[PDB]
């Protein structure tokens, strides 16, 4: 029932940790030595002159929290198991161990278990002469109707403005102070489509509500608080947009989140991004945080949008730089500016011209493939689709036409050439289409650097070759085709020898045919018995 | 069905685009006016001087490739539908759009939908004069009887490359040269949980094997190279990690990318990133790249491992600085330090001392909550777990024990309440425990600072609400403490006037009671019956 990347379970959180350290871009991070049941991360750069800003709780939120801990933010966090509050003793061994006469201040997220565990701890470490402060976040505008709002991804937003204020020496009252008022501007709201997998054996897969979605579903899966109809992007960006602007101040500028809970492709990301953009909340954004994964829910597959009022000293707090694994530079929403090119047309140009000769292959050549249509499409159901016949029809007619049009630069090999080489792919649909296109493009091209036909026809195959990826063997029209155009570099009027060449090779796809669970002629390659056609036609009017 | 954030269908990739570039750190990228089924993005920052390095394929791998244009990388991407290659007429438009004298590398990862709308592009744009080489990528090391590799995330690594000598200004022949290098020095293995989901109502859930992983599974995700039989983390990337050795030379040092094919969470990330640090490759790795969702599969619960050996050029081209969307900076694995801090024992002092008063109070205090157990369970039973009878008088037996085995401080209330504020807990299980010692420990340390008793009892009363959140009404002990802590603050001797408010309360939270679906005693909350009942027997001990 588990499906979740995990060793022994015991060790889950305690992996995740050394996997953070082992990543840390700063290397700032570092393990506290203690039992193996108090998982705590420490910044190396342990300062306590400054006041030190504490976080944690249970775990399964990474990068929170311990993707916020350096110089500008937190200075420790502090690591429960998955979903689960840290205990007592390992909030205190935190306490203890960073902070200094200046205090510290405990930001926690608004759930019972983080509040009773960090806050008797507070007390013992207030018994022990430590200077503490507690500050409980409850961000989530989801459900007007509780009493206690749910911490999520604004949580963030508040070790930003707290860490401002700590690194610059201010005291703990004025991190509290600033630290609070950050909060009380603070507006989150979440959706999901699926609840997470958690690292366990279950009783249901996660919860999920079929082409709807949960508005509202806690960082732990708690139910949410309400169920829309739709998963489309743009009513529920707007429906939250609207939730988000009730709770919002009517006026004044803001910095808005766009946390991806953890199971969201960065596709949808985008598109949600892009909504966000469009959304009646557009004109008073000044800074975008994210997309990013920054307070997840595991692989929850949700989004939260945080919006922040930037009043007084937030919008500078907000943009400094500090020195952590996760957080993400803000960004004002840019626009989309639509640039132009100059562009010469690709349609080749050519003058209709008569040339007696050439007229009669492409007749010749024309006719054969189209007649062969039915048996082509025969030879092709086998194992195909069935169409290659119709599909190389669709071409010869079309050249044919042109012939019969009198359209065609029967005068002029290369334009002809490149002229075919621009139709095909329009009449024939699929790779035969592109790769015939590619053929004579190519050959047209080698003519225009005024080689021979068989040259030039030959660097059509060889061009052929490199993008399709086949080779003789790999049963297509190649296995007749080369073989011709090497009897005809040897012999250039040789024009049997070059139909018997490609006969042979065409027999070859009937012996390498795997779809077959007497004669096998059922078994030729479509491809290679058209072209064997084409040369035995050729080698017939001489 | 389709369990997937997006807006219109047809509009899909658009909106990605959009999205991508409201996002974009350095502003510098602008989609190319154009057809609309025509989806490219380019750079500002176009120096036709420089080579052109054009990428794209299919959509539903962002950040790639649109996060990868930029100075030192991607000039272009050409961005098709879902999974689905982008037209000849969009590839060229491209090339015609940035590309100079100098010419421009198509970079396609190997697939045959790009490799045949890129080929015939780059035939296209060799008969209008442009320098065009394309590099096909194919890094994927799954199927080793696969004679066409699948190109994964590994690709980007190339892009990498190949920007940093297009940037310098070397000519279109060392760009090829160089990126050719990259490739080859390039091995990737992915592995998934279950395929991703599409922006489509489809016939089944993602493709999924209950406890096993599919090895290999394709971006787009095609059929894997074989089913791994658990999902064991370590077992997982040690079998990966031996399939890249016996790939990579014997002897080097190496670049790993740890990449999120987009639906892992970022704890799964940082355990994987642990198990590599852990592996056989653990010693001739000098950089990691991520873990970060690089080249994904939509929402695809899978991860890569791609590994690139630092010969030559590579190294120095790798950790240039460049400005795209999303490329990571490369960071050395980091070892794991662990911090030792200075913390004095938690651990209470005391010594036993007498005080005949004071061990009646204890003594009388303790009896009545442990007689109250069955009771206090039976209305507890009720609605919540019938148990809070058990847990107070596990509590009050500690205490009692204690008091009879003198060793209670029973000459110093401060260390006294101090001393059974941190015993509770420890016997007390459950969110009582904590709020009890709460209580005593808060109490504790308001008597230290030399207040009555009283006041000492009111402010852990305090702490409880603060920590707790809850408040009078709510249904919990506080119905019945605060009302007689506020009768002894006016009328500190009269234990008669405390019980009764302490009694009304208790005898508020009966009506209140939901759970009812006559006297409704059996609707009275434990903790403020407890509470009633201790004031109680003190008041009738006077
Ligand atoms: C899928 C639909 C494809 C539709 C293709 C239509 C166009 C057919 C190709 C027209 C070729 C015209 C060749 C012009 C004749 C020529 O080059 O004469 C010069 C040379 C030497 O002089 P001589 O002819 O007077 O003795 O002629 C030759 O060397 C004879 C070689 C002829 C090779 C023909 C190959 C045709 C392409 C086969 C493609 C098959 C695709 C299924
Ligand atoms: C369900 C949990 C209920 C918790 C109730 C706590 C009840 C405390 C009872 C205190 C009686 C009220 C004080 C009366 C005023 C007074 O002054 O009494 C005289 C004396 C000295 O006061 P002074 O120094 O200010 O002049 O007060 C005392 O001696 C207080 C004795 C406290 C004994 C506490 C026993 C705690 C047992 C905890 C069991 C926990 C089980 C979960």
């Amino acid at each position: 029932m588990s499906q979740f990347f995990f060793n022994q379970r015991t060790h889950l959180v305690s992996d995740v940790i050394d996997g953070a350290i082992i990543a840390s871009p700063w290397n700032n991070l570092a393990r506290l030595e203690s039992d193996p049941a108090i998982r705590i991360v420490v910044r190396r750069d342990l300062n306590k002159n400054n006041v030190a800003v504490i976080s944690g709780g249970g775990s399964g939120h990474e990068p929170a929290h311990v993707g916020f801990i350096g110089k500008g933010m937190l200075t420790a966090a502090v690591c429960g198991d998955v979903f689960a509050s840290p205990s007592v003793d390992a909030v205190l061994t935190a306490i203890q161990a960073v902070t200094g006469e200046a205090g510290c201040l405990l930001i926690v997220k608004n759930y019972t278990g983080d509040r009773l565990n960090f806050g008797l701890a507070a007390e013992k470490a207030r018994r022990l002469g430590y200077n503490v402060e507690m500050l409980i976040v409850g961000d989530d505008i989801s459900l007007p109707d509780n009493k206690h709002p749910r911490g999520i991804a604004g949580t963030i937003l508040v070790h930003k403005i707290a860490g401002y204020f700590a690194e610059r020496g201010y005291n703990l009252a004025t991190v509290l102070r600033e630290a609070q008022y950050a909060a009380s501007n603070t507006f989150s709201l979440g959706v999901a489509l699926s609840s997470c997998h958690l690292p366990q054996e279950t009783d249901a897969a996660p919860r999920h509500h079929p082409g709807h979605a949960e508005l509202g579903m806690g960082i732990h899966g708690e139910p949410g608080a309400s169920v829309i109809d739709t998963q489309n992007s743009a009513q529920v960006v707007n429906l939250m947009v609207d939730k988000l602007l009730a709770a919002l101040p009517e006026t004044g500028r803001l910095a808005v989140m766009i946390n991806n809970l953890g199971g969201v492709s960065v596709a949808e990301m985008a598109i949600i991004t892009r909504e966000l953009a469009s959304s009646p909340l557009h004109s008073r954004i000044d800074w975008l945080i994210g997309p990013a994964s920054l307070v997840t829910a595991l692989d929850m597959k949700g989004f939260s949008l945080t919006a922040i009022v930037l009043e007084e000293s937030i919008e500078k707090a907000l943009l400094t730089e500090v020195e952590t694994s996760n957080w993400p530079t803000p960004v004002p929403p840019r626009e989309i500016t639509c640039v132009v090119s100059s562009h010469a047309s690709a349609r080749v140009e050519f003058q209709p011209s008569a040339n007696a000769l050439v007229a009669g292959i492409v007749e010749l050549v024309t006719a054969t493939l189209s007649d062969l249509e039915t048996h082509l499409n025969a030879l092709d159901a086998k194992v195909g689709d069935g169409d290659t016949g119709s599909t190389f029809a669709a071409a010869a007619r079309e050249i044919a036409s042109l012939l019969h049009r009198q359209q065609l630069p029967l005068n002029n090999l290369a334009t002809l050439f490149a002229l075919i080489g621009e139709r095909l792919t329009v009449v024939m649909g699929g790779s035969s289409g592109v790769l015939m296109s590619i053929f004579f493009t190519a050959a047209g091209q080698k003519l225009e650097q005024g080689a021979n036909v068989v040259e030039a026809l030959n660097t059509g195959l060889a061009q052929m070759k490199f993008y399709g990826g086949a080779d003789e063997g790999d049963r297509t029209m190649i296995d007749a085709l080369q073989p011709a155009l090497t009897s005809l570099l040897a012999q250039p009027k040789n024009l049997q020898a070059a139909f018997d060449a490609a006969q042979a090779g065409a027999e070859r796809t009937c012996l390498s045919s795997k779809a077959n669970a007497e004669s096998l002629l059922g078994n030729m390659d479509p491809g290679a018995q058209r072209l064997a056609m084409v040369f035995k036609a050729l080698a017939e009017s001489e």
